[PDB]
């Protein structure tokens, strides 16, 4: 896919075969998802962003669909705003930005 | 350009007189920078990321040049801890997300 910035890049998600809306999100290191339960051990974590930090816990080799490709990698659960898939995954997936 | 995402897709910017690094931020709905002392009329807002909300001055019509790329549009001005190029802007340089 290609997709334009004229709306928010919103995007569905499958996690533990739940499907999830996300944004793509190249300013966030991290992804970061609402309160959900993920099976396997966490790690209580902090993270910072605009309006300052937050608690999350911390999931590693998770797998994810973002559409339709698959990837395994980190993560972060808590109270976020939206779902934002980071870079961390946006890689995996092979996106770039280009203009 | 085509831009990874393995590091953070900072870029210079720039502002009047001011050279700035900045986010290409896709999961922002609009341009936020640091401390600068823009001229014209502008609007109190409150804009809510990670950690809750920041109260910002909305600045209109403001000319940025991003990337060589000369571009005119509303710029929030706040306590960001990093200057971000939001959607407001990316879709002026014609930047999409592509994989
Ligand atoms: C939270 C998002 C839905 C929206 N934001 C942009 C977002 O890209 C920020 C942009 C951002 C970037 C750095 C610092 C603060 C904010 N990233 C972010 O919170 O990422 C976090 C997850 O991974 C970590 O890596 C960076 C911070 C962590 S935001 O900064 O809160 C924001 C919200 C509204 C506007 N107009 C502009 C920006």
């Amino acid at each position: 896919p290609q997709i334009t910035l004229w709306k928010r890049p919103l995007v569905t998600i499958r996690i533990g075969g739940q499907l999830k809306e996300a944004l793509l999100d190249t300013g966030a290191d991290d992804t970061v998802l609402e309160e959900m339960n993920l099976p396997g051990k966490w790690k209580p974590k902090m993270i910072g962003g605009l309006g300052g930090f937050i608690k999350v816990r911390q999931y590693d080799q998770i797998p994810v669909e973002i559409c339709g490709h698959k990837v395994i990698g980190t993560v972060l659960v808590g109270p976020t705003p939206v779902n934002i898939i980071g870079r961390n995954l946006l890689t995996q997936i092979g996106c770039t930005l280009n203009f």
